[PDB]
């Protein structure tokens, strides 16, 4: 298993610059791309940029275009952040994408950047142990209507994990209690037999076929279990 380690975070004044590093423990022919995903404290996930294994493909979110630059060096991937703003304050993760599975197949630990001065989901959901809970994801023709859906689970203070890829497929280690589906421009995550460990945030995800710099992540759903 490849291990990813982010570094470079710290305190910076607005307008300043900072370079983050994503280090991979070893090369892998399965991993073809490396993403950066950030999360402001208490907010949702936001995809930042991606670079292919050979550096020839690079894409950025519109919220960082022109200010951020992704690059790599032979086992390191760099994110050069210029003209930093308070909105850029977030934990920055890097995540590799393999030739199968989902957009973000494994993740690092995160590095915090502090700058000193659309897929809609229900904000919250709940259930009792053993209950069946469904989480909706409402998109458009350009994203869900045109591309596969992913689902990601995030426990408090930890990096998210891939739950569902290719609309309805589970990676290894995901129980069959989780299932996904997609119809038209909407998608849904279903959790049968809700367990206490399922209390987490859940994000749907789908790439946009028109203007891909818009965003990939859903708004996120906080699921609480009433014991
Ligand atoms: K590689
Ligand atoms: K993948």
């Amino acid at each position: 298993q490849v291990q990813l380690v982010e570094s470079g975070g710290g305190l910076v004044q607005a307008g300043g610059s900072l370079r983050l590093s994503c280090a991979a423990s070893r090369r892998s022919s399965r991993s073809w791309a490396m993403h950066w995903v950030r999360q402001a404290p208490g907010k949702g996930l936001e995809w930042v940029a991606v670079i292919s294994y050979d550096g020839r493909l690079k894409y950025y979110a519109d919220s960082v275009k022109g200010r951020f630059t992704i690059s790599r060096d032979n086992y390191l991937v760099y994110l050069q952040m210029n003209s930093l703003r308070a909105e850029d304050t977030a934990v920055y993760y890097c995540a590799a994408e393999e030739g199968d599975g989902g957009f973000f197949d494994y993740w690092g630990q995160g590095t915090l950047v502090t700058v000193s001065s659309v897929l809609t989901q229900p904000p919250s959901a709940s259930g009792t142990p053993g209950q069946r809970v469904t989480i909706s994801c409402s998109g458009s023709s350009s994203n869900i209507g045109s591309n596969y859906v992913n689902w990601y689970q995030q426990l408090p203070g930890t990096a998210p994990k891939l739950l569902i890829y290719r609309n309805n497929e589970r990676p290894s280690g995901v129980p069959d209690r989780f299932s996904g589906s997609k119809s038209g421009t909407s998608a849904s995550l279903a959790i049968s037999g809700l367990r206490s460990e399922d209390e987490a945030d859940y994000y749907c995800a789908a790439w946009d076929g028109s203007l891909s710099g818009r965003g990939v992540f859903g708004t996120g759903t906080k699921l609480t279990v009433l014991e």
